[PDB]
């Protein structure tokens, strides 16, 4: 059974009070500015709950939408006939070309 | 100049061929296996690119939408009086009741 | 005693409840996402039991078998007369050639 | 692009010879010691190819089938109404008891 | 003072049940498979006792006998006059030629 | 194709000279210091080869026999009726009693 871990986002004064009382408080002074803090926490995904002063989280739904979309992803390339990289003998080569011809990259392998 | 790391998702025999060639090949026998491989690769972190047999990724956009999304989220909680939680002299107790009052679920702090 | 580690896979809001309560819940919205979850999980060897919402696991037998079949395997090459590789002065090259005769894939040793 | 690694499973003396020659040889004196080495190599994870002295491999289809079944089972327990672990505030109690009804087993959480 | 580490080897269903109870159960279905399991545990090192279903250990003296003949060893080469290697300036080359003079093998150092 | 690892066990100053020339020298001043070092190298696991000064190796077949046939074993306990440990209600303690029962030793589990 696991530690439940909770973050609190409030105004910087208030967050310092939270800190001094033994809780995990984070200062934010505007909303957008809170939202970025949230991605960072759902990032470092210790937390079961983030309590946010409501003036700093007026649209809970929209904030959710945005964190999810800050995930840096690799490029994904679908390919027809991967099998045919074994037809010859520079497989690495064949993929370097394959990719280069698809996305225009001399992807730096 | 950072290293470009590429992974390859193909049918299991094809994935074996890539690995024998010194490429990072991973085998999957279906769409949903491919997607779970994507999450593992994302979770791990250093891939600029995943190349996927397109019978296993017919829809890079859908797949991307699940990587950004998949996330289990924290209960995100906008709270109307965090500042009042310094009025008493047990902040930890006040906050525990504030969650319980609110979302019904008692939280384990 | 050694702990017993359990995971619970459920509807996304019930999963958050499990987290708040100190258990190790995971949200999933369909049967797919749920086996995609399983996959991701079952390679993280720690869990002894997995409790899954009946709705997201209409067949606990077949879900097993999918997961068994998901393991990436080295190519297994039985060889007669492995020892012959020491008749000459080139075991690496002997082996690379043996692999190629046998499996067609020219391994990069 | 990565190190291409092969292991060789042979009789102890032969395995010593391969290790002298720069290859990763493991010695086995029975089929089961080889099957155990296969599983260990696989669970370690870095091998594209495993060569095995045929005299050590009674049935290579079977040996794969065992590696596929060798992921080593987290008991799986489909459950009707997980939601209602929030009727009363002992989510854990409920779980250990439910599990005990279902699986006929106590569990140590 | 430090708790005695014990493993249990039993048929897979039972082995699963010992795990749910917090104990270290490992599943096997034959005398040979089980001896393999003894050897992996023995090599792996931390156990003071292994309790084995007798159906899986019908000959436990022969079992000991074997555990202690599965250890992979280096080739052990006694040499006269190892010093004399310091008289002519290519110690590594001297040693290469030595080993080859004694066992036939050109070693890759 | 991997680097071949060799060690050299010789008198302390000869071993220092092996190190100054880039080889893996280990000093021993007695037969029993030499046998310790072999055990330590065997136990690390890499070495294709261990060259030992003959003066430190009174009996090489004894040396090998001690390597195989000497490391400290797990007591090995065949048991009748392990299944019967669940059909109590306290497996952990039913097991404490059953091993004491047998060997005589209230072992520290
Ligand atoms: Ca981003
Ligand atoms: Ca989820
Ligand atoms: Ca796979
Ligand atoms: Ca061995």
């Amino acid at each position: 059974m696991v530690p439940v871990r909770m973050a609190v986002i409030a105004d910087p004064e208030t967050a310092q009070g939270f800190r001094l009382a033994g809780l995990e408080g984070y200062g934010a002074s505007s909303a957008e500015e809170a939202q970025s803090l949230l991605e960072t926490l759902v990032e470092r995904g210790g937390y079961a709950l983030v309590a946010v002063d409501e003036a700093l989280l007026p649209d809970p739904e929209r904030a959710v939408e945005r964190l999810m979309r800050g995930r840096d992803l690799p490029v994904l390339l679908p390919i027809a006939g991967l099998k045919e990289a074994f037809q010859g003998h520079d497989v690495e080569g064949y993929m370097r070309e394959l990719v280069r011809k698809t996305i225009g990259f001399d992807i730096k392998l």
